[PDB]
């Protein structure tokens, strides 16, 4: 027996940072959850009880706090690249740093039409995330994403024409609820290192906003032939809007809302064109995935 | 041994209802989770195996769907009163109906500055709830609430002057983060029955909006001496704004964000006036409650 | 406006305690989550910003750790009474202490037929809880409970004879799955104070074990006419077995497992006597409650 | 733009199956949650709105129920291989089926020392899982696992000798609590198809039991130099015990339990050799991973 792969570090490190403008008196808060895992020459810590190779997970935690102290935490793609670069430069035997970041919403409150200088509201469980792999010799791989974006449309969604055989009971439809929690990931072209990540900084926030925007507009406007067909159009657009992205990936649950037949009761009419009252279903759910790259 | 109290029914009934305007083409969706429990002359179902007294929980579920079909589901205080009244009028041996409703956010999407006719976004995990107790002979008791309203302010919160003794380690402060998940309940004056609940319908949505509004403004503007002092001012205002409310109750966790001392590292300065980076704490948390009524 | 009720304290305080026998070398661990809320003369902290009346929630937390250090943490009814008594004796203006405790399972591991001296396994998410209200002048009220005890029987459960009307679609049955998560609470006769709670210590662990035992045996052996009928027999027995209990309360979800009709497929036979494959339902669920006291 | 990868199917399909012995009168229940995703020639459903290529997720759900009806559901490695093989044989354009299965514990109850014929208890949230990839032309890849196995030892764990630098604050120790939730995956040698999976059936249950056994014994007996060192010995043993396994992978959180210093209070002694009372920490946690293969 031998160690084929190994990684270790600190998960679930919650970090909050405040920015205080002295001019405006305006405060901006950033909250995130950070995971850093390291790889490198650390087999002996497993095979020989040699702790001498271990940057302790506690230190990794200390380091996240220190790096957040000395650097901007925004955009997360940058903070993650700084944090991961720190570890492979600092430690000779550490050859890869994987950093994962979840950003939590703290939206400035509007009190009486005006932006409050220092109060915020978690206006959704939507997250913005990054996965940053900083690998000695191979640059910086970044996947950014939004997740937990939950939407529904009450009509303009259809599903007909699908395979029918002796396993099929589903009826074709031309009018249905479509509801999903959107998970969208866009993978950046590999960057050569931190200087190159710094050089693209403005693209991160912007591409995020664009992926959100496009996601929301296509979902609302597409008269959807299927989840498959709708997510492809989203991914197609993000790719067209940002040349530094190599692939867009979507993962979409189909959260079913079933018609409830009420005709057994006083011939009550609640199906088809008469459907007003539905039973949202907790499970099962369709799960539909697509990776879209450049042709 | 004897039955001192008994109640039974259906919990976690998820209900979605769409309203379709033919004029505008505009759709409005309502999603909620409903719980109905009944009391009455049902001891024998427990003591004697006499199922003859049981309106089956499955039927209760059917009834929720039927009532949502025939009536408005909005405001929840009304839907709950209709649903609970239905059971005590329908069944001679059923003397109390308790209805609980959680309303889930489906906010109309804005696509390109304009309200989309049929697409929605779950723009927060904030809930609006009601508890409705419909009791034969005693009218209708209604408690409405908002919960899951998560907010933070980065400054303008203080906590000093508290008792100090040999259990105390906490340092007084004049500048701190205050963060909480707001739970606010307002209890209506007892209503004589459905006609009276119908007669106050416009007050429900409005008092809800007012409780949200006041909650948000006081949190943002109060320079808070304590959570205790801040929630009292909220409750005081809701009571002043709506005469049909007998009591306002608040339940506020204090979600602590700890300073991280970084001076052990290169004399890094991250405490007091220098605090930029904090560790949000998952637990423990202060829990602070207040019921405010009329003097 | 005035303060009608107020309570404040520390929730979600996780506590672990190890007992080390020097004789045997045997270790015993206890893990729990503790909530303490205080009431008393604390209105001014709300109405006047007077923090002088506040035992800080941070201190309450310190105190839980100190009391766990100086006293046994087992049985929880005792630890809770000590902790709550501490607060009303220590502080003149504090007149009620409410202590809630959740005990988490750490079951000694069996390695090769033998009890391991210092390794444990969380062998279930079942909890043992107490609620202790220590009120100046009124003694100590204790409710103990078990919760999260999830069970299923594949047969010997029935449900027929229930009310049928134009809301009913449910078919009577003589053979069904019954599954539930058991919540059982037994309320002790009021105790005059700590000395009296100390005097009954051996009854706490024993009555707990008896409530678990009885719950499990009745569920397995009763050929159940209904959840209602089954839980009453459980409660009836606990009351008979322990004279110091005034009431037993049960709260039982009915977690439905639906037959799946497969006859549309090659006339596959999966209903009634042929039912092998079922669809466990996440929601809705029947919820059934009973409080049983002495006749 | 083009589709680089695509998969779609049904997630969260809950399935229960009862086995009824007529001889013994003994019932055995199996509950699981199943996910099936398909790949193949389905790009057009995304790019062209061509639903003609879609085996509807609803049908996939129907099929899971049908296959559970006609086949054993145990061991999960077999059921998963049957289910995935079904899809690639049934449908010409479907070239890969991925099946994921979570098995939930339903442990036969012991009533009065004897195994009850038809009552069960969810005696832990521990899961047994499989991931089965059935790929046209490439056989059947199976990864089996156990997860959610939560354990603690109060002593016989150490952590000293680790790297120290200006990011380090952690103190070396020779006595600590070690607690983790075990995730252990063993990957089988690729099988040529269903006949070959059928031919190894008895190895599945047995290797599972062995991985559980070894996990528990090593955790309890190893005087652990580090999580790293402890998990390697587990993985080393599983590999030695079962020749059909190519790799064992472990993923172990380190759930920290912090000493609480109580000497500020009446010089109370609760650290080092005196530590009795600890604060279990919800987050952050060390996360430690290892893949072990054959040298
Ligand atoms: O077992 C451990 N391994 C580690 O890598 C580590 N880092 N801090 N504590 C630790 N404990
Ligand atoms: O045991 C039951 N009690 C009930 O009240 C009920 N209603 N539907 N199924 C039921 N089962
Ligand atoms: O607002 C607060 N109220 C309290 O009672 C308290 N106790 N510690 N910190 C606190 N903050
Ligand atoms: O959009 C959909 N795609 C699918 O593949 C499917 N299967 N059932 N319903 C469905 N809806």
């Amino acid at each position: 027996s031998a160690v084929k792969a190994a990684r270790y570090g600190k998960d679930n490190v919650r970090v909050y940072k405040v920015h205080k403008d002295e001019k405006t008196g305006v405060q901006t808060v950033y909250e995130m959850t950070v995971c850093v895992l390291l790889e490198g020459e650390i087999e002996t810590s497993y095979t020989k009880a040699d702790n001498s190779v271990i940057v302790a997970t506690d230190s990794i935690k200390n380091t996240i706090y220190i790096t957040a102290k000395q650097n901007p935490v925004t955009p997360p793609e940058l903070f993650g690249s700084i944090l991961g670069t720190h570890f492979i430069e600092k430690y000779n035997h550490i050859h890869a740093a994987h950093v994962n970041i979840v950003c939590h919403r703290w939206t400035r409150m509007d009190i009486d039409g005006k932006p409050h200088p220092h109060s915020f509201i978690r206006d959704s469980e939507e997250k913005r995330n990054v996965q940053v792999d900083v690998v000695e010799g191979k640059g910086i791989d970044i996947k950014s994403s939004l997740s937990g974006l939950t939407v529904l449309k009450s009509t303009n969604s259809q599903f007909w024409g699908f395979l029918r055989d002796e396993y099929t009971t589903l009826k074709e439809t031309w009018d249905r609820i479509l509801s999903t929690d959107v998970d969208a990931t866009w993978q950046w072209k590999n960057f050569s290192g931190l200087q190159e990540v710094r050089s693209h900084v403005p693209k991160f926030d912007a591409t995020w906003a664009t992926a959100r925007e496009v996601t929301l507009k296509t979902f609302a406007e597409d008269n959807s032939a299927s989840v498959q067909a709708t997510m492809y159009k989203m991914a197609e657009q993000i790719l067209a809007r940002q040349q530094l992205i190599e692939t867009v990936e979507y993962s979409l649950p189909n959260k079913h809302y079933f018609e409830i037949d009420l005709s057994w009761h006083k011939g009550l009419q609640n199906t088809g064109k008469n459907a007003e009252v539905f039973a949202p279903q907790s499970d099962p759910n369709g799960l539909i995935k697509c990776t879209v790259g450049r042709s």
